[PDB]
């Protein structure tokens, strides 16, 4: 339900010639044709030579993610993001209409701060302090940094995602996996349906558990 | 309000050997005293060398930090931390009472989970979602994999957390700036504090601004 | 030596991360003046630096010595792919002796050496090369063995990739009047090698 | 051959109490039975791995190839402080020839050279340090440029800081029959370096 674009990819021509200067083997190559897509794989998947993928590089948007799963996002050190800050976004709130009483209209509008899961009782509270985060800031106008304490970990942020293949691996296997979070197991598939077509052989079976 | 612990720290004189080491000139040596700690702080601020700061460890342990901080900490990527999980321990407030009516007696026992901050309303929202959380894990048994969506950024977090000296003269100048959270220069503070008197000097200067 | 840039991230991907952090693209330029202004501006600022993490460059480096590989191999965030000795001296099997150091001896030596501004160890570094290829021809030693009596200005080949941040950072180490004169080299043969357009990001870093 | 020593490193108790801050389980804790078998458990699952970070070696290394050393470099995550010959080559200016080769000069030149299975490689080693020390002492060449007639077997020295998990996948790497010869010989002297009681972490990963 969290919208993943690719926005900007490298050439997959990159990496094998990449790999073909390890072993000065151009000889073999065939110009980027099937043999040298072969060839990134099953070099790409040695493990003492998945350093030729790091030369592969991806740009992605990622929206409506929540900030709980940014917590988990950010842990993946070997990876570039910039992100939305509550600090200083906060104040689009102080626009809006509250969101009580609860009902299927004002459930439906606060879905656009917020990341609902499978649990009705849950979405309820998320939705009780988003409205209380709105009143902080709308008419007792307190400050961004302060406010930013009251709000629900459900609330929906934005950001640049840049990460090299290797590592982009590393994230697939490791969040589409049955121990994580199911909002990261759907961040990981989101994130192999952005790849283009063309790259997505390279981390098909990360997902494969 | 919050603490830190300097848990185990690296000898200086590691990082005097190792800067006498590029050049060989162990004969100016002196088991670590003013001529090798003059060394460390003078070629470490060298940016050429500073990777000789590298060599000396901090591990401490963080308590009484919000989720909200923990956001801003876990940015800073060359760095390692061990975290306590709401995925696996939010059962903690199953056990204990109701935090309404708001009273005085209820406020200070919400302390011990959420961090207060300097503004009374902000504090009050943070405790009312927490009461529905409780009211969500305990009433309805709600798992922690959805409950946390519900959870306030105020919320309290405990963690380990090592650092080399280089990467943390960075995390201090960044962080006890007067553009960082006020939070975040409250925790460059008591990092910086918790530090053994000898090794201060190598970063006093990142907190002046 | 000779250094090609074969892919470069476009610069508006800079400046959508910059604009996603405040949210400010109401008054964005669609990567024009304002757009790429900004992105020299606030990439620039520490706090905000990482920003350009986001631009990545992939380069081919012909003509380098291990010497300044050892050298390059330090900055430790990028990734390199490089030719290797281990795997690849079998390219000496052939080539005939680089005796005597005539003219036309040299020549061929450079086809493998890096020569320096200084004639005798050019011909010092010539004749650890014929012994090298006497290991390999005559003797048939395994590469594992003869790499030993490799000279530092033996020529390597490889790729690198390194993203925006981290080359400001190796432009500003390398281009420095303390660097090895090689690498002073390369710095200034990847600014040259950069797209024109981002160059502005990175000229600063060699103005010492 | 080479002297690896391991002049401080993390107590293993801050590994555990690391672990047991994840699960708030400190209350079944003890470094005793429980915390020693609980660090080699976890850190051994894959997603909590990053508990072995917490736990810092700080080794020096002496004797080891400018060869080995370009290998050695390739692991990012790590800190090194590299004996320097561009500044410390003046170290050659000083020695007797070592011409002619024979038993006696074969054994001063290793003060100063690696040496490895075959004794012809060994002598072009020994050729290109006289070389060197020709151009250093008689020609009085700067360090800057007479580094490039320097064969990859001269020796260095270096400090060399890395954590548990980090050096996991050295020691895994490096002591595969795929690796150099001296790189395994380094992998072994690192392992062996470790205090005792955290060698059990670690005798696995050279286990192919
Ligand atoms: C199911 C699950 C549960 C988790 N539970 C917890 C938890 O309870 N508490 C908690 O604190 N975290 C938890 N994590 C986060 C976890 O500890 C990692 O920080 C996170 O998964 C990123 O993994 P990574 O280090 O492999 O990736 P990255 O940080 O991107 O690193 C990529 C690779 O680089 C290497 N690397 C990067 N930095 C270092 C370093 N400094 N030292 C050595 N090697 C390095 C490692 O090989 C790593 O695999 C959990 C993760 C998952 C998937
Ligand atoms: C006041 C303030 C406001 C901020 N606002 C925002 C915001 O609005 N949005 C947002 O997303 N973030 C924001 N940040 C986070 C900031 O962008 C950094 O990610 C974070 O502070 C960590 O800094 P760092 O990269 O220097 O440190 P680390 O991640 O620990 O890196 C240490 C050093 O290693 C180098 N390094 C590490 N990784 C790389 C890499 N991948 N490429 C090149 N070099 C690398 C850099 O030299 C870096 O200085 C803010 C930070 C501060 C202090
Ligand atoms: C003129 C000159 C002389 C030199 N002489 C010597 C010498 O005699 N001996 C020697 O050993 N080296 C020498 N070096 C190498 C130098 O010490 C660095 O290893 C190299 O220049 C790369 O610098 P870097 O770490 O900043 O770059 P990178 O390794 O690419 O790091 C980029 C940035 O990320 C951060 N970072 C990366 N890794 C870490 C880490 N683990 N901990 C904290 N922060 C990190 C740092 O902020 C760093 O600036 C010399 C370099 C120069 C330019
Ligand atoms: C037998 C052998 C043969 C080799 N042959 C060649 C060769 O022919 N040519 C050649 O160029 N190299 C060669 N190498 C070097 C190899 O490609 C690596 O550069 C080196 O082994 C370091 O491995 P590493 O990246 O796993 O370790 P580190 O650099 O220490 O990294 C540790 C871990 O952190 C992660 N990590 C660190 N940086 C990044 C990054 N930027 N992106 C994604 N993940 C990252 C990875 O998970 C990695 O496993 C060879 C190595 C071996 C062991
Ligand atoms: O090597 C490439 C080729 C294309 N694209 C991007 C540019 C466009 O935004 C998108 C679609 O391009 P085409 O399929 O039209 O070439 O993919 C890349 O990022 N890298
Ligand atoms: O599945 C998980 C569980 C934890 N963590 C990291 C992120 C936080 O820094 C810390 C606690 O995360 P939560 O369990 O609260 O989500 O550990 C993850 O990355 N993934
Ligand atoms: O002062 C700041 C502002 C932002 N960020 C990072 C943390 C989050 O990943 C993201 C947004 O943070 P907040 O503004 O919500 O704190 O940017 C910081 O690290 N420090
Ligand atoms: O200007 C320098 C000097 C040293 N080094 C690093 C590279 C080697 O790892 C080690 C010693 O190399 P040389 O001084 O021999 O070049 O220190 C550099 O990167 N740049
Ligand atoms: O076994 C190997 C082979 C290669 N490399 C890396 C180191 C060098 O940067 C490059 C080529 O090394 P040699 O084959 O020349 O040793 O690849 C290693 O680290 N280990």
């Amino acid at each position: 339900f969290m919208e993943v674009i690719c926005k900007h990819y490298t050439p997959l021509d990159i990496a094998s010639q990449a790999i073909r200067t390890c072993w000065q083997s151009f000889e073999y190559s065939d110009d980027g044709g099937c043999k040298d897509k072969e060839l990134i794989h099953r070099v790409g998947n040695i493990f003492r030579h998945s350093s030729t993928l790091e030369h592969l590089y991806y740009n992605f948007e990622i929206k409506g993610l929540s900030r709980g799963a940014l917590q988990e996002l950010s842990r993946h050190r070997i990876a570039s993001l910039s992100v939305k800050s509550s600090r200083y976004t906060l104040r689009e709130l102080k626009e809006v209409e509250s969101f009580l009483p609860l009902n299927e209209t004002n459930l439906e509008r606060a879905r656009e701060f917020l990341v609902f899961v499978d649990n009705e009782k849950v979405n309820a509270m998320s939705v009780l302090a988003l409205e209380n985060l709105r009143v902080l800031l709308s008419e007792h106008n307190i400050k961004n940094d302060l406010a930013k304490y009251a709000m629900p970990e459900s609330y929906k942020t934005h950001l640049a995602y840049s990460i090299n293949a290797r590592s982009l691996q590393n994230l697939l296997t490791l969040r589409s996996s049955n121990k994580a979070l199911k909002e990261m197991q759907d961040l990981a598939k989101a994130l192999f349906d952005a790849l283009p077509g063309e790259h997505q052989y390279l981390f098909e079976d990360c997902l494969k558990h």
